[PDB]
């Protein structure tokens, strides 16, 4: 029929790839939109422009926010359509789980920037107003969120144990400022966006500071609950 | 009834703004979309924001080509689409003319700003990537094209007559690459493009080197005679 709309929200290394890669398994009706920013950190033209942009954030983060945000984001409204459009055809309950979402990209990533001084208004403003634009021109507009809620200590630990040698340098401090980003807009619900329906929108919170590789169906227990009321 | 889209195309102070201004006023059936980068030239946040892009340009083109471009392009769009669903509504034959075009965005300025070295390939590629796509998601296509035809000189001299302070540096070899394009695109069609129905679209071209602020009725009878044929 209709598929649902479900975004899986969380601070770096959280469970989020995890999370969804169990998800996937469990049903027919259950697929998943991975993360294009973790496709690009692993030959489409995608992936060559992906890879080149993050590599140069490396070097020059106040060279390429604006045009790393704009594309990644880009990239992640095309990836929720193609998957919308060619899955769960003969689906009966079909659900999409997106590893994250266009509203994650903005007040969580691309706001991070500004405020780190890695764009300037100009292309902060640009940023917001190509964003709302490019949404508005109901069709991803999502049925609930999940939470997966870590410490920054927790996601701190997972880096090391995903062992990407890019990402070993990430410090504490900017976990930080990801987790309280991550609070204020999913649990205090204190953050202002530019999109009326979000405020109704129903949030599943998970704490997955425990390990759920092998002890996940309490957590599938509380997605199926969640999933029942949508 | 349905609106016919037709574009007119041409190099710096050919006399678009002048050709289009003429047209408006002779039929209630007629109107107008002004290029939104000649609107920031002239208070709008996309006022604001293409000033401040325009200025930043003048310093760095190499650092802001990329962001001004999908500025640039993203605003004629949502200008295009404004202008398309709220005139002509009940107009007999109604008729839309865009000052400049998507194409002319891409074909023209995109490409010489690559060939200029004012975006490297990843910022080339990426842009290619957004206006293939920000494009199909056959709306805004074309029904024609009118090709306002000057030399380079002509267009010079055009710099000169309008007398904005920050054009007077236009040199006459920036203004002779912009005119080979225009010629291989709209006269010689040599451009390869990536939208198929370009290649059929017809072109009306119009030598306008002489002046016709008071002497345009001869253009206007081959616009009136271009579109009865489409
Ligand atoms: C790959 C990479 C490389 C480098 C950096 N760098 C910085 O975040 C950074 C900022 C500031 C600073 C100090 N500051 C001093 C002052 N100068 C002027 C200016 C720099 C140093 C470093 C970040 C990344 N990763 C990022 N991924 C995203 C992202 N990830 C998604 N999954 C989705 C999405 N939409 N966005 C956003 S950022
Ligand atoms: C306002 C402004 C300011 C500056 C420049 N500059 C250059 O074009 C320029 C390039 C190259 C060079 C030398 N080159 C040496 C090598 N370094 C590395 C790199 C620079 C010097 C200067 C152009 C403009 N105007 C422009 N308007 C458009 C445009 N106009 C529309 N109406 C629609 C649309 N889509 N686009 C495109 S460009
Ligand atoms: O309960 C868990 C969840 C995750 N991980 C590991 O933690 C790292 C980060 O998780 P993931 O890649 O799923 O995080 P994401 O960035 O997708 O949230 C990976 O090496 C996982 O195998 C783990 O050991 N136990
Ligand atoms: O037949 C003409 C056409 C144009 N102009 C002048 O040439 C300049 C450039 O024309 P316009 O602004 O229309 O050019 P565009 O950039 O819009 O093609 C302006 O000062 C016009 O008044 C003119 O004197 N005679
Ligand atoms: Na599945
Ligand atoms: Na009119």
């Amino acid at each position: 029929t209709r598929i649902k709309k479900i975004s899986i929200e969380g601070n770096i290394a959280a469970g989020k790839s995890t999370f969804v890669n169990i998800l996937k398994q469990l049903s027919e009706d259950w697929e998943v939109v991975p993360e294009p920013v973790a496709r690009w950190s692993n030959l489409t033209m995608e992936q060559k422009n992906g890879g080149n942009v993050l590599q140069m954030m490396y070097e020059k983060p106040e060279r390429w926010s604006f045009t790393f945000q704009t594309y990644a984001c880009l990239s992640r409204i095309r990836a929720q359509l193609a998957s919308l459009n060619g899955k769960l055809k003969d689906a009966e309950k079909p659900v999409l789980f997106f590893e994250r979402s266009v509203y994650s990209d903005r007040y969580i990533f691309a706001s991070n920037l500004y405020e780190s001084e890695s764009m300037n208004e100009t292309e902060w403003t640009i940023y917001q107003d190509w964003h709302d634009w490019m949404n508005n021109q109901q069709s991803l507009e999502l049925d609930g969120i999940i939470y997966l809620q870590a410490t920054p200590e927790t996601c701190l630990h997972r880096i090391y144990l995903r062992g990407r040698n890019e990402e070993q340098g990430i410090p504490l401090e900017y976990l930080e400022k990801l987790h309280y980003k991550h609070e204020s807009w999913l649990l205090h619900r204190t953050l202002k966006t530019n999109f009326d329906y979000l405020q109704e929108v129903p949030i599943l919170t998970l704490d997955v500071n425990e390990d759920f590789k092998d002890k996940y169906e309490s957590l599938v227990e509380k997605v199926k609950e969640f999933l029942s009321t949508l």
